[PDB]
């Protein structure tokens, strides 16, 4: 029985990996495009299923900024031009963590809002969510100090208080 | 007698093992296009179709953001803007919450208003609520207050008191 | 006797079940098109009608919020876009709702207006109707409160005394 | 002598059902339409004319507002946007309220208007209308405040002592 095709070397390495450490018997194939289709024994097909969507398996594609075409059709101004550049620090944070030896993946989730409550009364919004996913075989608990810092001050008008750093092992 | 056809395998996949474990006789076959066909023996039809519908099987479809062609014809400013925005924040931290072990599934309904009550009047509305199915194997409620700790500093004035966190076995 | 033509094969399916049930002599035929047609001995017409009848079938087409063409030819503004809006919410409740165990279908009904009285009189209507039916083997009960949660934190200024639970076994 | 054409399968097989239930009797014909002819003895035409119309038989057309064409030619406003908000929210709530175990046919009158007496003079008005058919075999007497319940909390600014619910067997 087929279970995904179209898959990426990684997903479908990431998969077939997975299943054969749980014991179900998966092959793989490789179509023209060099996409990767994973199957199974039909008497597996349910408890593979079931260890794929435990392991979040296949990702799901979320919302690009990018594919803002549905909501605007032209930017002259503030609101997505912000969200653009918030994008971008996010991205410049994910990718400057990245390189702690251990992490294996992150999200970086920013706030900074500039509002306009009324005449002669201006807030600011200020604050940080950091996931980091750590390798098996590394603790990176010591390291939450410093990845707070390393957020703090690549961002403006951030406070240590308002950043929140979650370690979880793969 | 036939069941659905045209569903993905993940939907077949899951429909059949759902129905093999419930001891009906159900069979599949691939069209053309790859899509998938279930059937069960016209004795287990009553039985296939009760346990289908208990299992929220097949999934419904449900509005899309995308899909505001039959609203309105352009946007240049505010209200359908900010609903994207909003759309995107909750992918991010379905994205993010996807990550941790033991999530199989995950929905965020978030909650972002500036309104004018009248002049010197302005009131904030926020919310979050979020719903977590996990792996039967996997217990998650110890990590309620980290997922609430995650969805708070992810999205613009939100407090601890305004986030719901559900968290439901498979 | 034919019944009904162009069913789909969920409708046929359990319409097919329910006669079957009560002890009427029921068959069904597949046309060219995939859509299935119901037919019964003349001597139990009378019987099989009075038995769909019973559990409202074949289920009635109500108004779709997208069939607004009749209505206005153009939507520039408020009215017309908080429908849409209210009926996104609307639809992703019921979706979220839908994945508790037990769940085989779910109605959800929003009110949320803003309102002006006169010169310095803005009210909020507030107020949310949820209908769901629930397998004849899970008792959904104990899950009320939990469900009255969910609502309450998916949607703008929205308190627990405001929201209205029906659960009915099929 | 023929009594009717161009019947649904549904109107000709209730209508055929109540005259063979009082032991007239009459034969069907298909057409190449699929539509249906009801026909009986000439002895039999005056007492099957008076059974039909006694049963509300043929079920009359009543004023469509998808057929507002003769009304106005164009809707860029308020009252025909209101009338059409107000039919989908009561085709809505027939929809909900046919779920109930029991309910063979729904009827929702709903009245919501927002009116301006003269300068600093709101009034408002609410009320809803509802008559249910329940089958023969069930008595849904108990559950009169139950749908008072769901048909209050779908729609704005409505009392329980402003609803009336009428529960009639066929």
């Amino acid at each position: 029985k087929d279970l995904l095709k179209g898959l990426d070397q990684e997903q479908a390495n990431e998969v077939i990996a997975v299943l054969q450490m749980h014991n179900i018997e998966a092959n793989k194939i490789d179509s023209g495009k060099l996409g990767y289709s994973i199957t199974v024994a039909e008497p597996d097909f349910t408890a593979a299923v079931y260890w794929i969507k435990t392991y979040q398996l296949p990702p799901r594609p979320r919302v690009e900024i990018a594919q803002m075409f549905p909501a605007d059709s032209l930017v002259s101004s503030p609101r997505a031009e912000k969200a653009r550049l918030y994008s971008a620090i996010e991205q410049r944070l994910e990718q400057s963590l990245q390189t702690m030896e251990g992490v294996l993946s992150a999200r970086v989730h920013i706030s900074y809002d500039i509002d306009a409550g009324e005449n002669g009364r201006p807030p600011k919004p200020v604050h940080l969510s950091a996931l980091a996913v750590y390798e098996r075989g590394s603790p990176l608990a010591h390291q939450i100090s410093d990845i707070k810092r390393f957020l703090k001050n690549s961002f403006a008008d951030v406070d240590y208080d308002n950043i929140s750093v979650v370690l979880s092992e793969r």
